[PDB]
């Protein structure tokens, strides 16, 4: 089920994981440019969304705020979770907002060109990055209106 | 994550449900078009897949045999679930095949246009359908090979 409360397209969230509280950043600066972070809030953890239509109906583009790049999410090379220029030019630019089956104010975040969700944990390296199995609750995410 | 076994094209299967032991047929007269059918093997009953590429990677079109229509999966107006001509000229004709989380044999049918997943049951009608909601066994599939 795609989640019900999906900001309108120009509205200014942070992503936050549920269970850790970190955020994501997007950067052009300084490797990793897109990571997660447990801090002061700074203007590269935000974003809006470009919304899909025609054959992306239900898939978004991740686009930040200070510097107009989208997030990817791949399995092909490093880095797996990046961001380019462009307003998803490329496929694996497009994510869709999945509602987990149990709690309704979270989703992961999808991605279909790859078949992953982003995650956030704190234990195992890499802490931050995309997965494709089972689901658990370092998957789930919420968008923090700002 | 995607079924891990999903037909090559060319490939001809039925699609049978895991509980019901109905399979889906599509076909050109005597609606409704596209239903489940408990019964003896007819070529109506037999599919092969068009592969997505582009914004259509993990996505496929599922073509009937013996007369070259695609399924479609709706939720704008009824019939919700049927066939048209092409080869998925329209985007509620792509398919993903999502593996159940706990049977690694069966699949959901799910579309991406209209979230939705088509399932089979012997109980309320519509018997067979569409459907946006929580995940049931009704709506667990398996490719079955011809």
């Amino acid at each position: 089920v795609n989640f019900p409360n999906i900001p309108a397209e120009g509205v200014q969230f942070r992503l936050r994981a549920r269970d850790t509280g970190y955020v994501i950043y997007s950067r052009t600066e300084n490797p990793p440019l897109v990571w997660q972070y447990n801090g002061p809030p700074y203007d590269d953890q935000l974003f809006t969304l470009i919304y899909g239509t025609g054959p992306r109906k239900n898939l978004y583009a991740i686009k930040s705020v200070p510097n107009g790049r989208v997030l990817f999410s791949r399995t092909s090379a490093s880095p797996y979770v990046g961001n380019i220029a462009g307003d998803g030019t490329y496929n694996d630019n497009w994510f869709q907002f999945i509602q987990d089956d149990n709690d309704p104010n979270s989703f992961r975040i999808y991605n279909l060109a790859s078949d992953t969700v982003l995650y956030s944990r704190t234990t195992a390296d890499p802490k931050f990055g995309n997965f494709t199995g089972a689901k658990y609750d370092d998957q789930l995410w919420h968008f923090e209106l700002v």
